[PDB]
């Protein structure tokens, strides 16, 4: 779809603005826009000089002292830019069954939901995240609702590792609402025919989907980038039981698996 950084940059050019003095802020449009949306930060109209730090989506981000010309500086208290924030995608986490679980289980689930905020703010913004079915929960500007209300422009899918619809670049790309649990299609992410090795963690699933949608990355590469040592180990082990040792070496270069992983997988066999 569109990242917050991209929408921000298109509005900025329209007005006529292609340089910002950022002073002491992380020099990324995403970060700057998030900050503007969440704090009293904004743009102040002032003429300043600097050197380039970067050229994000075509906008010269300035600081320090040099010879690059800013007409606008990003400052605590400046004026907001007004940007049609992307309605989509909407990432929904369902906490319906939440009080089936153990105390220790609830603390793990919620820690995982907490980390979603950081993922959502890496591409979109808090508004694109919704949590359903727990009303005392508060996660920055996430929507916190008791039940999910569907609109005509919503085209949703349920992420379910026991689903009957295998996920695909196109299927993730052609949908815009995604429900991840604590009557639409129930969609299962596999690695290469299998669910084994696929990260289990709510915040990792969410990040896999966004990588595919916002960065134009493949599902395979997305999954692999987000695996833990344990995901790789468990998958190599499985596949060596299946296909034998000839598989090990090459399937480790593909899983991008490091020495420690391969060491361990050897050590389990002999
Ligand atoms: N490989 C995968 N494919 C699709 N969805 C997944 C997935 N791994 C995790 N999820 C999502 O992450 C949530 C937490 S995993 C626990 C749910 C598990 N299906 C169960 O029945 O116990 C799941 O409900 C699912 O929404």
């Amino acid at each position: 779809h569109m990242t917050l950084a991209k929408v921000f940059s298109q509005k900025l050019r329209e007005l006529g603005i292609s340089s910002i003095y950022i002073g002491h802020e992380r020099p990324s449009l995403q970060s700057l826009a998030i900050k503007m949306l969440l704090k009293n930060y904004g743009l102040v109209e002032e003429r300043r000089e600097g050197m380039l730090i970067t050229q994000d989506h075509g906008i010269k981000l300035i600081s320090g002292k040099g010879t690059e010309t800013s007409r606008y500086t990003f400052r605590k208290g400046g004026k907001k830019v007004s940007i049609h924030l992307p309605e989509y995608p909407k990432m929904v986490i369902d906490l319906g069954l939440f009080e089936f679980l153990n105390e220790e289980e609830k603390e793990k689930t919620l820690l995982q939901v907490d980390l979603c905020l950081s993922v959502i703010r890496k591409f979109l913004w808090d508004g694109n995240l919704t949590v359903v079915g727990k009303a005392d929960y508060v996660l920055g500007r996430a929507n916190i609702v008791q039940s999910l209300s569907l609109s005509d422009e919503d085209n949703p899918v349920i992420l379910d590792p026991y689903g009957d619809v295998v996920a695909t670049d196109q299927i993730l790309r052609d949908h815009n609402v995604f429900v991840i649990g604590g009557s639409f299609p129930r969609v299962k992410i596999q690695l290469r025919g299998s669910i084994i090795g696929v990260p289990d963690e709510i915040n990792k699933i969410l990040e896999i989907i966004l990588r595919v949608k916002e960065l134009d990355q493949s599902l395979e590469e997305a999954i692999i980038s987000l695996q833990s040592k344990s995901d790789k180990i468990s998958r190599l082990l499985h596949d060596v039981q299946l296909y034998g040792m000839e598989v090990l070496e090459e399937e480790a270069r593909w899983l991008r698996a490091d020495d420690k992983v391969i060491e361990i997988v050897r050590s389990r066999l002999g």
